[PDB]
């Protein structure tokens, strides 16, 4: 029912047919955009081209991208392991147009990839439309024939793209694939391609002016793709994802199936060790700043899920070795960094264990300590104590309090890090005062 690696080829294949120039994936990591720490989308690359300013040899490109959502205003990391849907690390497969084809072509296209190239259903798949897009539901509904019960005019919220406040920006146009009345929601007709027209201008003024050569920009994540075609109910079922799963199952001797919890955690495991293998293959290595520290909370995080587990001894390394040899066909420079990458993350977990677990006998006491005599959040000392002396995430200690259904005093942190400032100032990071609470959910206590 075509496996994760036969969908990438056939889109890319499909639309260099297309004319479409395929562009090899940029790195996780933007060479000269100190502003974003990750590539998020297919697009993210191509910005300064979509703007106009950077040139192309090409005016249509198809790429599968290497995205990063742990960031942002597209930070998914938090809900990473509780939902079927959500990862760090994903591939964005995306066809391009730089002021070339527009809504017809690009509708066409995807119409006929997702008909004749996947193979799915014209009656279960839907497609929705900016409400007053009178261009788009006509040519979906009239060139393509879609009818109309199946095309949602939908408002701004849910159809109108934008790269920024001030920004080329337009409409856009969502296929969604309807998988049965045993499901429901946008898990029923679960969204697999969403297709952006780059139609307007949006002066500072919020004005709006239509552009001279409009763009185009797709993006269909793979995993959630191959997962239609694969008859799974989920993205950790499909054939590249699994066997990380199994990977955790057989390390910790639980099995996949049998309660939330431990789902969670093997979930947890599977989405970070592709985040981390990709990551520190293109060049991010742990520390207290910055990527650096993106990555670590992430090993961060699999290491404490692992022990809830009741897995012991370093493991997260040996996943390593299954992240790039399923991934190396379309990643084959994952095998000259197999070895590199795998040390980082061994280092990183001999270099934390003891503490993790140390810190996670405190964090439990004082959270039992706490529910006992009533208190309802951990103070800003607890958090403090465990952040600056056992090295936790400020975000890693609200998930352990939070399973608790407790929660730790953010003035009261706040409070406690002014004062060990001025404590150390008297008895690179750079912060603002009262801006120290929010810094430190992104650099470790001792970079504050």
């Amino acid at each position: 029912s075509l496996s994760a690696h036969e969908i990438r080829e056939l889109f890319l294949s499909f639309f260099e047919k297309k004319g479409h120039t395929r562009v090899k994936s940029a790195p996780l990591v933007p060479e000269n955009d100190p502003t974003l720490l990750f590539v998020n989308a297919g697009m993210v690359p191509f910005k300064n081209v979509f703007l106009g300013l950077e040139k192309r040899p090409y005016k249509r490109a198809t790429s599968c991208q290497k995205c990063l959502r742990v960031s942002g205003k597209h930070n998914d990391l938090e809900q990473v392991g509780y939902t079927s849907r959500h990862h760090t690390f994903f591939e964005m497969l995306g066809n391009f147009s730089f002021g070339d084809y527009f809504k017809k072509e690009a509708i066409e296209y995807a119409w006929e990839f997702v008909t004749e190239v996947l193979k799915l259903p014209k009656e279960k798949l839907y497609v929705s439309v900016y409400k007053d897009d009178e261009e788009a539901y006509r040519i979906w509904n009239e060139h393509i024939g879609i009818p109309s019960e199946r095309i949602w005019r939908l408002g701004e919220e849910d159809n109108f793209w934008q790269m920024g406040d001030v920004g080329p920006c337009g409409p856009s146009s969502e296929i969604y694939v309807d998988r049965g009345e045993e499901y429901e929601g946008d898990e029923r007709y679960l969204e697999i391609w969403n297709l952006v027209f780059m139609q307007y201008n949006r002066d500072e003024n919020g004005v709006l002016t239509p552009l001279p050569h409009p763009n185009i920009d797709t993006g269909m994540g793979l995993e959630r793709i191959a997962s239609v075609l694969q008859g799974k109910n989920s993205n950790f079922e499909i054939d590249i994802i699994f066997p990380l799963i199994q990977f955790g199952e057989e390390v910790s001797g639980k099995k996949y199936g049998e309660k939330f919890e431990t789902d969670v955690a093997l979930r947890v495991i599977a989405d970070h060790l592709r985040a981390i293998t990709f990551a520190i293959s293109d060049g991010v290595i742990p520390s207290n700043e910055g990527r650096g520290y993106v990555i670590r909370r992430i090993l961060r995080r699999a290491m404490r899920f692992g022990y809830k587990l009741g897995i012991e001894n370093p493991f997260l390394y040996k996943g390593v070795d299954l992240v790039v040899d399923i991934m190396k066909e379309p990643y084959p420079e994952l095998e000259l960094s197999r070895e590199f990458v795998k040390g980082i993350v061994k280092g990183e977990e001999k270099r934390f264990i003891k503490t993790l677990k140390a810190g996670m006998e405190y964090i439990q006491e004082v959270i039992q300590k706490a529910l006992e005599e009533g208190r309802k959040t951990l103070s800003g000392k607890e958090v403090f104590t465990a952040y600056d002396t056992y090295g936790f995430p400020v975000d890693l200690i609200d998930e352990i309090a939070r399973e608790k259904g407790l929660g730790i005093d953010l003035e009261g942190f706040q409070c406690e890090l002014e004062e060990q400032r001025e404590r150390a100032r008297k008895h690179p990071v750079y912060s603002h005062l009262k801006e120290l609470g929010k810094t430190s959910a992104f650099v470790g206590a001792a970079a504050l």
